């Protein structure tokens, strides 16, 4: 575990983040996708062998010995707001024993079901609290990656409120 468990949020490309493993914002397919999807399939295209997995599932894929997680949230266009709303938190849960389970120290996440699978809503308070209820007992830092500016504002409010 981290010695005192944080919560941080950087805006930058999460393919160069600086922490243990790195969760994917994956379609349920294993496709090079977009976004997130697309960058982290330039980074690690090696751990995209065998990373369909359902919505509301995590799958981990090593690259090298780095853990890639596949985290395959709801698209907001196909699920209804009462279905989507279970399968992010269910997703985020995913995440929460994957990381659990590499044992790593730090993870690197973006907010899952924010950009082309947000059926065109804001859903940053929504994402980023299932993350915080999945993410709370787990002692890894967590480090939030997001790329607009007015979200990283918000996204340090909601981590300082806290604390
Ligand atoms: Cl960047
Ligand atoms: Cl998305
Ligand atoms: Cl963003």
């Amino acid at each position: 575990g981290a010695m005192a468990p944080s919560y941080r949020v950087k805006r930058m490309d999460i393919a160069k983040n600086d922490e243990e493993c790195v969760v994917n914002a994956a379609n349920p397919r294993g496709l090079p996708g977009d976004g997130v999807c697309k960058a982290v399939y330039k980074k690690w295209p090696e751990s995209f062998k065998n990373s369909a997995t359902p919505v509301g599932t995590a799958k981990t894929v090593m690259c090298g010995t780095y853990p890639v997680i596949h985290a395959v949230g709801p698209n907001f266009s196909n699920y209804t707001e009462s279905e989507g709303d279970r399968e992010l938190a269910a997703a985020y849960r995913e995440v929460a024993k994957e990381v659990t389970r590499l044992g790593v120290n730090s993870v690197a996440i973006p907010l899952l079901s924010t950009g082309v699978y947000s059926g065109g809503k804001d859903r940053l308070t929504q994402s980023l609290n299932h993350l915080f209820t999945a993410m709370d007992s787990t002692d890894a830092d967590v480090v939030i990656y997001c790329r607009d500016k007015e979200w990283e504002k918000k996204i340090s409010e909601a981590i300082q409120m806290r604390t």
